[PDB]
Formats: structure tokens, C-alpha cells, sequence
């Protein structure tokens, strides 16, 4: 074999890549399926270069960052599949004609961190295989160095790496300046701080659009199946921001396959899948512990779980001394972390307060738990919330959270509904906003101010609390005696140009409760035309 | 490989300085960050040349010690990041068309003390690497010589340095009058008096100015976050001196991470952060007592840390006998000590006044102690 040849192996490197294993996703040993098929699913990777300081510089794509790369890269972005095999396929853009800074390298060799095997540069021949015979490993290099920026690299695989087969990995990025060719560096973050101090480009993969990962959804579902989606993710703004993130998508992508349209109903039960199937990948990963107890040490910081919807922040620093293995969690993703100086940890894997069913979790841990005082720990736990109110802060999905944990249990969360006497808050609210006027009404006739309801004017606020909480534990008749004294002493007001589709929602098992309340008050304009408003009566 | 390719070996010296690893600031295994990148952070160095008396001389940066440049260098300064990436950025100066005296030799080698195997050249080559595969060891000093005066050497690591692989290291120095080449000879203070009669060159790294060391504090921070903190140091003269050495500068540095502007406000609790970090530096550093309870020992000299606040002056002489060992905190820079004739310790790593909370701290260690008495 001489360098002549190179005009040879190198369409065969175009088709190392052009093979589905590069465009099937999520490439064993599941196979999930996390999504689809790399091809339909593949976009345009949201990137961020960052500064020395630690924060974003500059906005990139890799069809921007086609000419403006430099080697090594310190590119980083939050776990998951990450670079995924996009990247793979950027070579196989390289091997698609595509532009002329990707044909900038006559020679593209993926690489595998997470595995290695003597001699070090086989393990290219143990994945890639096409290296030819007479090529020794010097000869390998020196072949490699007679162009000196005709290759390219991708590193796959850096939380995966491990001591074993470690050398000669270093060398392709830190001894880059005499290795001559270019080279991407897989990171993962926990880890990254392992070669801050190699690579002269670096990127911060930044949180998809959630339109754009819409294109990922639409490659399993029919393209209705897709909208009823779209609709459905209307339902809560938090549900509607899941799509920022690949993962998001894939924790609803998981659901279609038997349903047409679905929901959990709530985001909090979508997200406990996902932590189920952290499990899942890490029990190969118990790192300490037995069996599976190392899923006890999330259970350990549980009431740190608890604390992060109750601390009002997600981010903690693990505990000095042994304990410090609660990072574990970091190891596990269920709190991965950003490297920073002075850093302490964050449940961020992507959106740090996805952590807040395991914090409604862990009080369904106590409410069902061996015995009525650690229950009444978890009703201490509600000594700590007041009221609907918080429905601006962590605990007020909470006991949301609470519920799609737990049955029964959730009729110690209606005891302490009962136990509210703030009526929520009043600021920000007014008696005069459902209307929109600055002028009395037949609601103004009824009394001798301008206001009055503003005094508790969140009493129907609890009812939209309510038909979620009573939907949450799916809590049928179960539950009514306490709803009917919930929202009593209560009236609920609708404007006819902003008429939610939820109403109907409470008359699930229960639409005669709806007489606990006093007044449901409605305004109609521009048109007498009201089918929609009857369909509730 | 000839010496005709020794302009091919030199471009790639250049090249070995063209890395962020010489750029970015403290270099590992923290990168904590000590401050930023040193390129912005770089300036030229406040140094003084000494007597033998053993006091300045003049005052020199490196840009004026260019051609009045000597070898050995016993140039030394007050312990912390000291020559940093600095030297190795004046390279970098050699090899960015710096100044003639910088390009008065055409190799320059970045030297490690700190580290060293065998074959001992090739540590350079386990560290350098551009080393080519024909030059023996033999062959590289002949080479090398080939020249006379065409390659500088800087030595990096002098407390780091111990006695393993310590042979051909004073050859570099001592016997420089046959290598030739001039060398910069890296120095700590406490270690200076084991080359204090090799080196025809010496310096001592003289305190920053407070204002140009502004210039460190400027890298990570927002300007108008810098001014804050400008309107911070004016909080006390103490404070508004702290900035005199760039590690006070440190000090304040890690703490900008979570707020737009700070104090601690006690100038002392600014200084304890220090110290924790001084215990953290030495874990692995404990060389003797049990664990890190080699920390027991600065306590052990605790009513002496009472006594710096208390006898004056930060300046003790260790105990005669066993206790000798309580110059531990030379070693651990609580208490570094300058080289000199019926020489007693200090706290001074750079300001020895710098251990007034400890002082204050034993009072608490008295307050805060397990009985009324």
C-alpha cells in the first residue's frame, strides 16, 4: 500500500458512513427507538461558542462552523445523545458533495472513545475496518502526516472513556500540533474540565427550538398525530418548552405506539419514564451500592429532591465528605453538571426542574410509607405551601406532583386545601380584568364598589388547580365530598373571547359538584352566536 | 536528522509555546480558575535586581533584561504562580517577533523541574515532544553545543523538585560555562540558597502595582463589575493595597461568580478563602502528621499566629529542636521565608500581614473551644 491509494480508501470512507447504523438511531443495543431514523430526524445543531469566562460568545451551526474551525474542539453541550451520530453524518455531508470546508480534509475517520484495542490505531480497524494491511502503525502515522490537515476526527464517547486503553488519546488533540490533522472532541460535560486546556475551539450545544424538534416528532407520527401533539402541548407552557430539547420529544415519542393522541395527562408523569429509564442505562453503572440501591442514593437525597422544588432552586453542592457520592447523580444524568469555577451540581440533563416529579416523588415516598408518622413528615412537608398562590413557584404544581405519585394519600393534599384561608393572592389580579372594562356592570349592580371579588378574587383560580388535582389521581367520586366544599362560597367568571377548553374537564366523574359553586358568569360579545358555551350546560 | 533542519525543529519550538496549555491560566490540575487566559492577563513582570548584600539593586522587567540578560539566573520572587506561563509567553514572545534579544537564540526549551525520566532528555521530549528520533543524548549535547549561545532554557518547578532524577540539573547551571546555552533558573524563595553560587544573573520579582495588577481583574469580570469592585478596595487601605500581588487578586476573583458586585466585606474573610485554598494545595503535601492534621501544626503554632497580631510582627524563628518542623508553613507558604544571613521565618507569601485573621481565628478557636476557660 502506498499514498496513492489514499484517492481509494477515502471513497470507501465515504462509505463507512453511508450505512444505517450512521442514520438508524439510537444505535444499540436500544434501538429504543429514542427517535427515528438519523436521516428524517437530522437538523441544523444549535451551538454556542463560549468564552474564557464561562459563558456564550457567539451563535454557530456547523454550516457556519464549516469554515471557522479550529482543532481541537473543547465543544460541548448538555448529556443525551448529544453529538449523536449528526456529526457522523456531518461527515457524511463531507461524503454527500457537500460544501467545500467538509472536502477541506481528504480523509474523515470517525473515532470511538468508548472503545479501544491493541494495537491502539486497529481500533479504527476494529470499527471503521478499513484499514489497509501493509500500513504498520508508524507508517500509519507517517502516512497520516504526509498531508498534515487532510484529515479530520470525531472522538465518540467521554464519560464513557475510562483509564483502561487511555493512552494515545490525548495525543491526537494536545499532541495536534504536530499530528497536523484537524479533530472534534466528544464531551460530555461533567467531564470536560479533563481538556479545558487543549482545544482551540469550543461550543455549547444550545437547547434545540422546540418548532424545529418538531421535525423530529413528525418522522414516527402521522402528521395529524403530530398536531394533536401540537395541541397538546398547549395545555401548560411547561409542556409546550419540553420540546426544546431531542429528549423531551422522545419521552412523548415512547407513548404513540399505542395510542392516536395522548397525554400522562401530567408533565410531571412523562417525566418519571424518563427517570425509569435512567435506571435503565445506568444499572451496568451502579458504581457502588448493591444491585440497584444506587438508586437509593437519589432516594438518600430524596429530601434534596424534595428541597429542589422546596429550596427554590435545583442546584445543590454535594455534601463534604463521603457523602460527596451523592454525585453519583451526576454520573447517573439525574443531575448532571456545568463546569464552572466553584461549581455545585444542578438536576439540569436539560432543564434542571424536570427534577420536580422526584420531589413530589419522594412525598409519595413518605405518604406511602410503612408508617403514619413519616406521612405526617410528608404533610409537614405541606406546612411549608399555602395555598393555590404558589402556582408562580416550585410548590405549586407540587402537590400536582404529589398526586400522580399517589392515590389515596392525595386526600391528605385535599385536607390541607381545606386549610386555606389566603384565598391564593391578590396582586397583580383584579375584579375588573375578566370584563376588561373601567365601568359598572350588572356584577356592579350586585354591590355598592367599583371591586369586591378582588378581595378573593383567586376563588376560581383554586377551581383550575382543582379540575387538574382531581384529574391528577384520576380521583373520581372518591374525592368529591371535599370538592364540594372546596370551591364553595366560590363563583367562577369566563369571557367569551378567552374561553378555555378545560371546563369541560371536571365533569369527568363528577360535573354536579359544579353546584358547590355559586355564579358562573359569562360575557358575550361581538356576536350572539354562544353552541359552544351551552355544550358545558 | 542533521543540523540543516534545525530551522525546521525551531519553527516547530514555536510552535510548542502556540498552545492555549501555555495561554490559559492556572494550568491544572486546577484551573481553578486562578484568574484567566494568560494572554490577557499578561504584562511585564515587576523585578529587582539584587546585591550580594542582599538587598535591590535596579529595577528591571523582562523587556529591558533582554540583552542585559545573564545565565544563570538566581532571579527569584515571592511564592504563588510566580514565573507562571509568563516566561514561557516571553518565549512565546520569541515566537510572535519579539524583540531581537529574545530571537539572540535560535532554540529555546521550556525546561520542567517538577517533572523528569529517564532517558533526561528526554523528559523534554515527555513534555516538549518535538524531539526528533536520530539525536541520542550524546548527540543532543554535541548538537546543542554545535551553537554555543543559540538556545535558551527555561527551568520550571524549584520546590516541585526533589531527589529523584536530580542529576543533570545542576549541569544546566553549574555546568553552563560548558553547555553554552543561557539558562532563566527557576527559584522559590525558601530554595534560592542551593544556587545562590551558580547563577551570574539575579533578580527578585518585585510587588505589582495595585493598578496594573487591575488588569488581571478586568479578564473575567464586566468593566463596570471591575469598577465595583475598584469602589470595594477603597473600603480600607489595606484592602486598597491587596491588589499589590496578583493572588490577593485571586482572592477576590473566585468570589465575582455569583454576584455582579461583592465584598466579604471583612478583608480578612477574603483572606481565609486563601487559606483554606493554601490546606487544599498541601493535602497531598501533609509530609508527616497524620491525614491533613499537618494543618494541627500551624495551630500548634496557633498562639504564635495569636503572637504575629500580638508580638508586633508576623516574623517568628522556629523553635530549637523537633519543633523545627513548625517551618512546615514555609513549606505550605503559610509562612514563607526570604533567603538571608541569621534567617528566621515570616508569613509574607507576599504581605505577612496577610495572617491577621488566623490570629483573630485562634481567639475564635479559644471562643468557639470545648470549655469557659
Amino acid at each position: 500500500v502506498t499514498e496513492e491509494d489514499l484517492n481509494v480508501l477515502a471513497q470507501n470512507l465515504k462509505d463507512l458512513y453511508n450505512s444505517p447504523a450512521f442514520l438508524n438511531f439510537y444505535p444499540l443495543g436500544e434501538d429504543i427507538d429514542i427517535i427515528f431514523n438519523l436521516e428524517k430526524t437530522f437538523t441544523e445543531p444549535i451551538m454556542w461558542k463560549k468564552d474564557h469566562r464561562h459563558h456564550r460568545v457567539e451563535q454557530l451551526t456547523l454550516g457556519s462552523l464549516l469554515e471557522a474551525l479550529k482543532s481541537p474542539c473543547l465543544i460541548e453541550g448538555e448529556s443525551g445523545k448529544g453529538k449523536s451520530t449528526l456529526l457522523q453524518r456531518i461527515a457524511m455531508l463531507w461524503a454527500s458533495g457537500g460544501c467545500r470546508a467538509l472536502k477541506g480534509f481528504r480523509l474523515v475517520f470517525f473515532i470511538h472513545l468508548r472503545s479501544a484495542r491493541g494495537g491502539l490505531f486497529e481500533t479504527l480497524y476494529d470499527q471503521l475496518l478499513n484499514i489497509p494491511d501493509f500500513i504498520s502503525k508508524p507508517t500509519f502515522k507517517a502516512l497520516l502526516l504526509k498531508l498534515h490537515k487532510e484529515v479530520l476526527f470525531l472522538l465518540d464517547g467521554y464519560n464513557e472513556f475510562h483509564p483502561q486503553n487511555c493512552p494515545e488519546i490525548e495525543a491526537l488533540i494536545k499532541e495536534n500540533h504536530r499530528f497536523k490533522n484537524m479533530v472534534i472532541v466528544t464531551t460530555t460535560t461533567e467531564c470536560l474540565r479533563h481538556i479545558r486546556h487543549v482545544g482551540a475551539l469550543t461550543a455549547e450545544v444550545g437547547d434545540m427550538t422546540e418548532d424545529s424538534a418538531k421535525d423530529l416528532i413528525e418522522a414516527v407520527l402521522v402528521p395529524d398525530q403530530v398536531e394533536r401533539l401540537w395541541a397538546q402541548i398547549q395545555e401548560s407552557r411547561c409542556l409546550r418548552n419540553l420540546m426544546k430539547t431531542p429528549l423531551f420529544v422522545v419521552i412523548t415519542c415512547a407513548i404513540q405506539m399505542g395510542r392516536q393522541e395522548f397525554q400522562a395527562h401530567t408533565q410531571t408523569m412523562l417525566f418519571q419514564t424518563f427517570y425509569d429509564l435512567l435506571i435503565q442505562k445506568n444499572s451496568h453503572r451502579y458504581r457502588g451500592g448493591a444491585s440497584g440501591d444506587f438508586a437509593r442514593s437519589l432516594d438518600y437525597c430524596g429530601d434534596l429532591a424534595l428541597e429542589g422544588v422546596f429550596a427554590h432552586k435545583f442546584d445543590f453542592e454535594p455534601e463534604h465528605g463521603s457523602s460527596m457520592n451523592e454525585d453519583v447523580l451526576v454520573t447517573i444524568g439525574l443531575l448532571c453538571k456545568y463546569t464552572a469555577q466553584r461549581l455545585k451540581p444542578t438536576y439540569k440533563f436539560f432543564h434542571k426542574s424536570f427534577q420536580e416529579y422526584t420531589a413530589g416523588r419522594r412525598l409519595s415516598s413518605l405518604l406511602t410509607s410503612k408508617e403514619p408518622e413519616e406521612v405526617s413528615k410528608g404533610n409537614s412537608y405541606l406546612n411549608k405551601m399555602v395555598s393555590i398562590s404558589d402556582i408562580t413557584s416550585l410548590y405549586g404544581n407540587l402537590l400536582l406532583y404529589t398526586c400522580g405519585s399517589s392515590t389515596e394519600a392525595t386526600r391528605a393534599v385535599m385536607r390541607h386545601l381545606a386549610m386555606v384561608y389566603q384565598h391564593g393572592s391578590l396582586q397583580g389580579l383584579s375584579v375588573t380584568k375578566r370584563p376588561l372594562w373601567r365601568q359598572e356592570s350588572i356584577q356592579s349592580l350586585r354591590n355598592t364598589t367599583e371591586q369586591d371579588v378582588l378581595k378573593a378574587i383567586n376563588v376560581n383560580s383554586f377551581v383550575e388547580c382543582g379540575i387538574n388535582l382531581f384529574s391528577e389521581s384520576m380521583s373520581k367520586s372518591d374525592l368529591s365530598q371535599e370538592f364540594e366544599a372546596f370551591f364553595q362560597g366560590k363563583s367562577l367568571y369566563i369571557n367569551s373571547e378567552n374561553i378555555p377548553d378545560y371546563l369541560f374537564d371536571f365533569f369527568e366523574y363528577l360535573p354536579n359538584c359544579a353546584s358547590a359553586l355559586d355564579f358562573v358568569k359569562l360575557d358575550f360579545y361581538e356576536r350572539a352566536t354562544p353552541p359552544r358555551a351551552v355544550s358545558l350546560f
